[PDB]
């Protein structure tokens, strides 16, 4: 995240790490079996991490779960990152409380316009690279589907929506993959890509979880 601020202790309680031996992309529990997080972040071994704050410390409230299943979706396109979503079963629940918690789904998709919280752990410098070790979170605005068309000629499906400032400055970037956009407390977007982090011109562009919502739901209900 950069231009972002210290979002604070297990305050965004349905934000997970994804952990290989490293982090390397975030994630959004949706109950107590299953993440969402992006198909461009799939990986083998993937250790769930809930209840994290300080990824390079241990502070007191993590759980640790292996994944037992991943689920790319069926359309997904790492060419063009069309449908870029997927599903990670842990191997046991997580336990529910008040630092690890899930996400509601969205039931309808988000306004432009929304203010929406993005987190994670990702690159916190435009031009250079600092990654944090804990919590970064930003408040971005959705942008209109016509500004984002036009920030990235040919580039922009249905699936896919822009949030953050034309102006530059402030933006998700690498190592926030997978994680969330939260809209008036629904689980709107995931990170998914943009040219650079917080250049001008370049906004933040986001999977549409509202257009997956019954792949969800029937995957879970199948896994
Ligand atoms: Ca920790």
């Amino acid at each position: 995240i950069v231009g972002g601020y210290t979002c604070g202790a297990n305050t965004v309680p349905y934000q997970v790490s994804l952990n290989s031996g490293y982090h390397f992309c975030g994630g959004s529990l949706i109950n107590s079996q299953w993440v969402v997080s992006a198909a461009h972040c799939y990986k083998s071994g993937i250790q769930v991490r809930l209840g994290e704050d300080n990824i390079n410390v241990v502070e007191g409230n993590e759980q640790f779960i292996s994944a037992s299943k991943s689920i790319v979706h069926p359309s997904y396109n790492s060419n063009t990152l069309n449908n870029d979503i997927m599903l990670i079963k842990l191997k046991s629940a997580a336990s529910l409380n008040s630092r690890v918690a899930s996400i509601s789904l969205p039931t309808s998709c988000a306004s432009a316009g929304t203010q929406c919280l993005i987190s994670g752990w990702g690159n916190t410098k435009s031009s250079g690279t600092s990654y944090p070790d804990v919590l970064k979170c930003l408040k971005a605005p959705i942008l209109s589907d016509s500004s984002c068309k036009s920030a990235y000629p040919g580039q922009i499906t249905s699936n896919m929506f822009c949030a953050g400032y034309l102006e530059g400055g402030k933006d998700s970037c690498q190592g926030d993959s997978g994680g969330p956009v939260v809209c008036s407390g629904k689980l709107q977007g995931i990170v998914s890509w943009g040219s650079g982090c917080a250049q001008k011109n370049k906004p933040g562009v986001y999977t549409k979880v509202c257009n997956y919502v019954s792949w969800i739901k029937q995957t879970i209900a199948s896994n």
